[PDB]
């Protein structure tokens, strides 16, 4: 209960990681061939015509953010400190978790978008796409419920720290070690919060955001299929 | 009583919910139908002044179709209805005018439109000034309220019986606090959603910093070139 030099330290390298690599990543889509409607944030009765350009953006987006979030992980010494294998096998298990966590950087709860440079994402969008809705709605009650909170680059930073040593991901070997790394990224999340008692006014917020990976979760195990075919 | 909250409700409803969806009505100059654009205050005012000017002109007026549905209020002193809105109105103006203002952008999306602090900047307006209007706005939307809040915080501002030029300060100085406790009540019976540590306090908190921006900053608020059929 209270930081010391050693997690103050931690947090700046997180940070500073997060703000190379994703704070950046949101402003680059529109190099990936955006449909012009995507340009729109106001268009109720807009047509969008053809799916294969809309597919293929989200494709290309998609493979963008797990890009930049792999460099994420890698500026991360205590990650690197891991083995080849349990890296790959932690990245291949959060980065899905750490990309709406990253993403709902950019969402708005007043319209239910995200607004990414130039452009607004709607859900109708990706319904457009082929996604399943019952997955658009679970996807956005997340965005929604983890907006409400009011999280700053910080609390975004860390969860995801914390998101990427759960050992609970299949094919990992050093599981005891690595949940090690995780209670001490928890135990820093929460402590931070403290901290800022007069910013962060929702209770119980660290369990409603434990609560909230915990959701993530259950929504890929449940719909991973969507995931899969649209790496391919 | 609680049915005065239901009285509020629908006069809100009625004459301020779509009052937004018609600032498109008014020769808007076309990028403020666009959310992502350059800031260029070497571009044409005058289209904007007038702009600002005739939606000035016709929230004044709903605000005052709204007041004019209030029993509690009609039922008043003609000399005080017309002092009290002399001061009340602006103040009202931005409270309902919250609800279309998104926290992350920062911009108000008013039906098609996307209105930026940038858009007064350019109109001319003063910094200071804005900036109080930006607080205002970034604070009281972060507080997550609902439209209960909304109209409540707003009639006890339009019962302000220490406003220059009231009658009566007797009789409202009473009509306030028979809603000012009304609204820290409902804040309870609702304390479940509306966890922000102080609320009551922290509202009322806002109410005095949008009367001391509707002083300090009046003689702008006037200017707003109040000619329509001047254009042919
Ligand atoms: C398409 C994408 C982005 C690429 C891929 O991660 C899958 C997700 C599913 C969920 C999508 C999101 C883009 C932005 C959307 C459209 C907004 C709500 C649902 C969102
Ligand atoms: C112009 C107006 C509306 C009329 C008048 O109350 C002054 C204010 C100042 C502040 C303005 C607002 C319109 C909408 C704006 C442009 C959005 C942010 C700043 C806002």
């Amino acid at each position: 209960l209270q930081l010391n030099q050693q997690q103050k330290e931690l947090v700046q390298i997180l940070l500073g990681a997060h703000t190379r690599h994703v704070g950046p990543l949101f402003d680059q889509f529109v190099q990936f061939k955006p449909p012009a409607y995507l340009f729109m944030h106001h268009r109720p009765f807009q047509p969008r015509g053809p799916v294969l350009p809309l597919l293929t953006h989200f494709a290309d987006i998609n493979t963008f953010m797990v890009q930049q979030i792999i460099k994420f992980t890698k500026d991360l010494p205590l990650f690197r400190s891991l083995t080849m294998e349990d890296q790959i096998s932690l990245l291949k298990g959060a980065a899905v978790e750490i990309l709406h966590i990253s993403l709902n950087t950019t969402f708005c709860l007043q319209t239910e978008n995200f607004f990414c440079g130039p452009l607004c994402y709607k859900m109708e969008d990706a319904v457009h796409a082929g996604f399943q809705y019952e997955f658009l709605e679970s996807i956005l009650h997340f965005h929604k419920n983890l907006k409400g909170l009011h999280l700053q680059e910080p609390e975004y930073v860390l969860m995801a720290a914390t998101a990427l040593f759960s050992p609970d991901r299949p094919g990992v070997t050093q599981r005891e070690e690595i949940d090690q790394l995780q209670e001490e990224m928890a135990l820093i999340l929460n402590n931070h919060i403290m901290e800022q008692q007069s910013r962060l006014q929702s209770r119980f917020l660290y369990a409603k955001l434990m609560g909230l990976l915990a959701d993530l979760r259950s929504i890929n195990n449940a719909y991973s299929y969507e995931l899969q075919r649209l790496e391919e």
